[PDB]
């Protein structure tokens, strides 16, 4: 149930007043999905763990494709999830449970709020989408840095 996928890349060529050559780069891939447990009180979150496994792989691959690198060339990784208002924080936990240690963060939010994705070699990258996550959604992110 993926409504939107978004990929953000950032290249830094000058930092602390110093020319960074080659530029250092960060990428983050984000998916907006329907939370099957929105509006509900459930204990068995298997369905979100299985969905998270596939998303991590999908978003991790989008990151490396965006940076045009092989996965072994990545310096840092991280992942986060923001649950919409009719979900629970445990839903974000579940979605982040499977392995892609890699830092992760979970938050509750609303459309347009910024999610900070940690980067463990914490540093980080901010992501947002103007219209996500809606109350019945989850916004999941995977980030990778290069160089």
């Amino acid at each position: 149930k993926i409504r939107k996928i978004a990929v953000f890349i950032e290249e830094t060529r000058i930092e602390a007043g110093r020319e960074i050559s080659p530029p250092t780069r960060k990428a983050v891939a984000v998916a907006v999905i329907e939370n099957p447990f929105a509006g509900r009180y459930v204990e068995d979150l298997t369905e979100l763990m299985d969905t998270g496994a596939e998303l991590g792989a999908l978003l991790g691959e989008r990151c490396v494709q965006a940076l045009g690198i092989r996965p072994e060339q990545a310096e840092s990784y991280g992942k986060s999830a923001m649950v919409g208002e009719n979900g629970e924080l445990e839903h974000a936990a579940a979605i982040l449970h499977p392995k892609l240690l890699v830092p992760s963060s979970k938050k509750m939010g609303s459309p347009g709020q910024v999610l900070d994705v940690p980067l463990g070699h914490f540093d980080g990258i901010e992501v947002r989408l103007n219209d996500a996550p809606r109350a019945n959604e989850i916004m999941v992110a995977v980030a990778v840095t290069d160089s």
